[PDB]
């Protein structure tokens, strides 16, 4: 599973997900909020696209491996996501 | 690393440069790309574009995976919709 974070540096409250395709309603299901992500843990072998809108569409950011710091454009702006 | 769209052939004219996603119509045209109006582009290494001819990621599709001077008579001025993605 990906665990995602609130805070930088797996900082703040925390969310795991097993792979799929995660809209927004989905995500707030699971206790993860709009524009909330910093920070995200990846097992090796999987891929996390971060999209910028609802429905994986905008902004898609890639992630292949544990990172602190999404970046400055990612940053808080998870609104959709797809896990594989 | 962004795509970069310009408005004529051979990198002319306006031009906006994307970072990868998934991009309808509306989407486009709040990043300041018009509807039908992408002529060139310029794509980073290893990087994918898939533009199509109407919204919402459907119609024809064309590919790009290299700086394209000329993106072809078929695709000119036709971008309404795009997939960017490594
Ligand atoms: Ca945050
Ligand atoms: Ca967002
Ligand atoms: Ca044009
Ligand atoms: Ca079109």
């Amino acid at each position: 599973a990906v665990t995602f974070y609130e805070d930088i540096n797996y900082g703040g409250a925390s969310v795991s997900l097993q792979p799929g395709n995660y809209t927004l309603s989905q995500l707030n299901t699971a206790k993860i909020p709009n524009d909330w992500m910093s920070s995200l843990k990846v097992p090796s072998g999987w891929t996390v696209d971060v999209y910028e809108n609802d429905n994986f569409t905008g902004t898609k950011w890639t992630y292949t491996s544990d990172t602190p710091w999404v970046g400055n454009d990612a940053n808080d702006k998870m609104t959709s996501v797809k896990i594989y």
